[PDB]
């Protein structure tokens, strides 16, 4: 299976999985079963901006969620991804519906990597963006059912004519492997910010937004729809 | 007095203050005994890179001193710098000699600081590099006995003719305030990097070179040389 | 007097002292007497964005300006501006209104200068990004009837209460002087953008909005007003 | 056949298809016949560094290299990239030898692309960047005999043991494609950064090394060897 260590933007409560009662931000390692959360608001139709940063000196993975005029959902975990991660990495955005629904749109994309080798070379780093995507984005890799549409939105799910469908998975993966960790590496870290509009008809949403660092040859796993995210194959 | 948040490679063990029996970097809020050290040799005569990153979600700032083809040392601290801070800083560094003493030579220093507001800005940022330094730096505050040498280091202590002086204190600070907070802030965060040339003809160096944030009108606090860094009126 | 690089985006045709007869982004070298010049059709009060770049071995300074949906101008003028500015220098904008008039407000604005050496240094650099401003910007030097707003925009002429006024002028320059040459200098370059938002009740808007590279000590001239975007003393 | 946009550090002058007299850099638009050359003199065995830029609105691709305490050679070439590069590219470096030979080693390589839309969008962007060479770089192409070395060089062309072989053919892409235009598109950048290490132990080396931007599924042509530089697969 696939390694990931994941920021979700939780839309749709699972108990029995672990979810908190309510819409919350969660940090992902190797499991579903988020290693923090925070509860957080989602505000059907606006659009959202989460950000999420990690060195590895410091070894503390963050994420914090925000809507404009609003206060901010912010979530922390201790970890050292470096015993985690593999060196190379791809690094990527999905999300998922079930039997509830919702537009998994995103605006916009930015990620930074950075490795620092004792020799003393700003040795190693990669900075994309994207504030709008290309109707056949060639430095993205897309997977399951994610395309953009005309408005040049990521489409991360089915959307079909203003109206999100309902089991449905979708992610992109930036194309070029990430260069995370060296043997003669000094620091690592990344910093990533995308801004998402989630919809639904429904009184409930559901399932949410991630974004993911993964073994740089990581698929959409068999049977991981609605709650597992397009993440995972179970939920252990 | 001064509101001070600095790194500190202290060079020179003062045990009447709190330092460890060895040279070590350390981790200073708003005194001189460190809140938190790791042990570090000097190697004498070479060049060393240090590395200092903070973001207010996560609340921890790290540190971590290298040098070529050697292991390094690392250092963090849990804080809420935006409560320490106010809205507006200057950065810098500075180094002090005493009875012993070391070249205090900057090689190479840059910083970043970004602020993200609710609203989705990406709000304001900052980045400034030197990889050496003008005759006649206009954008740096040169303070006591720093100055910029022929070779276009910057040499933060007294040198007379590759000789280090006892009793030198220097900083130089970027000459722009920096934007650390604000009232609709949802993320800021800072990275730092200098590159350093430390030599004693002593068998015993003193006393270090310290990155630090601090009021914007920050200046060299009387009584602050040796064992204080250019940082402290006191050892409190 | 001042030494004044600029590009100008010029709202009201002044033929006595050579304008086009239309509104035009022009290219200011040392004079308001443009050396290039484009039509360019002003959309009042939707948000405009402008473009300007030069390298020292390309010796072309260029600018473009555009409105969403809309097709662009552009301006360039083959210059070396190493032969012109001094090493140091601060950046800004400007704008001024005579006896027509217009909102002046900028939306947001970046800056990037890189210097590099021989010896192979990435020299020194700045990069700067502004998305909203400060209600007191520590980092910027207010001139003339330049301020921010409480929605964070920076008005560089006054406005009564939506209602912008007449003989106004104002320039706020970024608080570092930038380095743009050197002895040793291989090549330096820069990239400026800005956003804006022009808004006239009259049928004509004047007088218009420039960026401009001075002197560290530039400040606006006396008799600067209206037609002369307070970069000029006079017409010449 | 490929589409070749290259700027080439040439080190033997081929008089028969269009060389100078003499050592020298070149740009090339879609032949080896470069368009604009200057003088450039090869410093045997020391660090060179290569810097290019272009935009789209000044439409001037030029180039300079350089070596420490010594001049630089700069050229220039007026040229609409964006009516000869298709929208999505690949960016990279080659290298040759033919009956003369010199290491092609690349040390350090950094690029940048922009393309600004008009909505304002800071539309797409990517910057990467290598101060050494991983092992097994996996976010790179690498083309006939490049291969990184144990000091974490890039050997674009064979060396056995010190020496550099003759005949010898390679070429490294970054491994994402670069998109460099669109529909909408206002204006477009980039500027690239390589630092490199030529020797030889006959008294003429050959053949040169290229940075170079090419259709997404560029491979090295049949024939392209020696003069020709791995770009080409013939002289017109
Ligand atoms: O989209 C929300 C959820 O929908 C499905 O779960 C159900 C939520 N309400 C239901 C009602 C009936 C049945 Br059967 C099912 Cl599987 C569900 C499953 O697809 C879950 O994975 C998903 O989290
Ligand atoms: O530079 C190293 C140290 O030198 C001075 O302290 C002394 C170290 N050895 C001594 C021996 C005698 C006397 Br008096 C003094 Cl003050 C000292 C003081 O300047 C200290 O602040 C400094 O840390
Ligand atoms: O704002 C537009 C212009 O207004 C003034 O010029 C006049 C434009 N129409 C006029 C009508 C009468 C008189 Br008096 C004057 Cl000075 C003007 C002057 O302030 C010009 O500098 C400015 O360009
Ligand atoms: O490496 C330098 C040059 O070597 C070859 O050309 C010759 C240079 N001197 C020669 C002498 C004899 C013969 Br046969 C040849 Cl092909 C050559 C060819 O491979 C050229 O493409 C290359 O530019
Ligand atoms: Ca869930
Ligand atoms: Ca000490
Ligand atoms: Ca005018
Ligand atoms: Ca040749
Ligand atoms: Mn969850
Ligand atoms: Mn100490
Ligand atoms: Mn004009
Ligand atoms: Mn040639």
């Amino acid at each position: 299976a696939d390694t990931i260590v994941a920021v979700e933007l939780d839309t749709y409560p699972n108990t029995d999985i672990g979810d908190p009662n309510y819409q919350h931000i969660g940090i992902n390692i190797k499991s579903i079963r988020s290693k923090a959360t925070t509860r957080w608001n989602v505000q059907d139709g606006k659009v959202g901006t989460a950000h999420i940063s990690y060195n590895s000196v410091a070894k503390r993975l963050s994420a914090i969620v925000s809507y404009p005029g609003g206060s901010s959902a912010t979530v922390s975990y201790d970890v050292d991804l470096n015993n985690i991660l593999p060196e190379w990495v791809r690094v990527g955005l999905s999300a998922s519906t079930g039997v509830y629904k919702e537009t998994n749109t995103i605006l916009s994309w930015s990620f930074t990597s950075k490795l620092k080798t004792n020799s003393t070379a700003d040795a190693q780093s990669l900075h994309f963006t994207f504030n709008q995507f290309s109707q056949s984005p060639k430095d993205l890799i897309l997977q399951g059912d994610a395309s953009t549409d005309s408005d040049g939105n990521l489409q991360l799910t089915r959307v079909s004519n203003g109206s999100p469908q309902s089991n449905s998975v979708g992610r992109a993966l930036y194309y070029a492997p990430v260069h995370v960790w060296d043997k003669s590496a000094v620091v690592a870290s990344f910093d990533a910010t995308f801004t998402f509009l989630i919809k639904s008809p429904d009184s409930d949403p559901a399932d949410g937004i991630a974004f993911f660092i993964a073994n740089t040859d990581s698929s959409i796993p068999h049977g991981s729809g609605g709650r597992l995210l397009g993440l995972f194959p179970d939920a252990n």
